[PDB]
């Protein structure tokens, strides 16, 4: 009934394993653990900045906010400012919580069975390497600068920069952005939500299909919306992967065959992208392929798309059914899956067939060069 409270001792892992999940009343803990005023002592957050940043890291900032905004499944994010006026956020990892995080993973676990609240050993070893993939925070810095670089000039996005003097291995600073996060932009017009997802989507497309350079696991509690620029911060750096283009390249063909409703070519080139083995029970692949083809009447269609009714977790879950298997098997989907659920949980419309043709022709165009 109150799992909640022994849960927020581990609401990063829980956070995580939530995220993976998408019974009723377990995610109604999920998100009282999410909306849990529960954070890490301050104490513990002041030993990981003694031990990165040196005893006198107080001495870089007029103001170093005490009670954090949020909390993240590793660390929380702590605003502040320099000194000089720079106001920033400062993403603080909890000590050792790399040593930490197969103990907290058990435990959560073990909350979730000895309640009976959970009817995969496989998945759970996913979590602990996901959480252990997050620690990296020097990659993410490396990666929010190539993000900012890439879409230098946006009328939409924009990447805060890194404050490279108070980045370390378990620290990630980045300027202050004036906003909210879109976890909170459900009460928005429709056609500013229309505009965030439209923009997010097309983003997706040109990530997966133009950078190659990609988050793979999109969380709308990463954008922040500012309402007055009309622009959006983009702050979802966790997973990011580099792909090469000929693996690109067999996935906008899988699109571009579900957006023709060409069943058997979508089969087809999974088995290429070593998406599906050829062997599967035809009952999980053909629930697998009409979530795909679910993508591809989006993208064939120049009326408008219903996210909130047509993608949702219930239509779409079947992307990535249920050793574990490597990444590169699943993160196209679990990309362009993650960005059909953010349009559907913010209930966005809108027609999506230019924006996929726009994407093919591009390709097409490089493919006769
Ligand atoms: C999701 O990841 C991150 C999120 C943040 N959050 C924020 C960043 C910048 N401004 C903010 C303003 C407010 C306000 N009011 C709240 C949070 C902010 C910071 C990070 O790094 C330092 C992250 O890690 C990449
Ligand atoms: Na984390
Ligand atoms: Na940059």
């Amino acid at each position: 009934e109150r799992i909640v409270r022994t849960l927020c001792k581990v609401r990063g892992a829980a956070l995580k394993l939530g995220q993976m999940l998408s019974n009723p009343h377990l995610a109604k803990i999920f998100e009282r653990v999410r909306q849990s005023a529960d954070f890490m002592p301050l104490k513990q957050m002041m030993k990981t900045l003694n031990n990165d940043l040196g005893p006198n890291w107080r001495d870089k900032l007029e103001y170093f906010e005490e009670r954090p905004f949020a909390a993240a499944s590793i660390g929380q994010v702590h605003l502040a400012r320099m000194k000089g006026g720079r106001e920033v956020a400062m993403k603080i990892q909890y000590p050792g919580v790399a040593q930490s995080i197969n103990s907290d993973v058990n435990n959560l676990m073990a909350v979730l069975n000895m309640s009976n609240m959970l009817p995969p050993e496989h998945l759970i070893d996913v979590l602990r390497r996901e959480l252990a993939l997050e620690c990296d925070y020097q990659r993410e810095a490396a990666c929010a600068r190539k993000f900012r670089d890439l879409l230098k000039g946006h009328p939409f996005f924009y990447v805060p920069e890194i404050v490279d003097e108070l980045c370390s291995p378990h620290v990630l600073t980045t300027e202050l952005v004036s906003g909210f996060p879109l976890d909170q932009a459900e009460g928005l017009s429709q056609e500013i939500r229309n505009e965030i997802c439209y923009n997010i989507l097309v983003l997706c497309l040109r990530e997966l299909f133009e950078f190659h350079f990609m988050q793979t696991d999109p969380n709308w509690s990463n954008f922040f919306y500012d309402p007055q620029q009309h622009k959006v911060a983009l702050l979802d750096f966790g997973a990011t992967r580099e792909y090469d283009r000929s693996f690109t390249d067999l996935y906008i063909q899988i699109i571009r065959a579900a957006a023709d409703r060409d069943r058997e070519t979508v089969r087809a080139k999974s088995i290429e992208m070593k998406f599906l083995t050829g062997y599967e029970v035809k009952v999980m692949e053909d629930a697998h392929l009409d979530a795909i083809l679910i993508l591809g009447e989006a993208f064939a269609s120049d009326e408008p798309f219903d996210f909130g009714t047509q993608s949702t977790t219930e239509k779409i879950h079947n992307l990535i059914p249920v050793v574990p298997p490597p990444e590169e098997t699943y993160s196209l989907h679990r990309k362009m899956g993650g960005s059909f659920l953010i349009c559907s949980k913010l209930k966005a419309r809108f027609p999506c067939k230019a924006m996929f043709e726009e994407a093919y022709s591009n390709y097409c165009k490089r493919q006769a060069q």
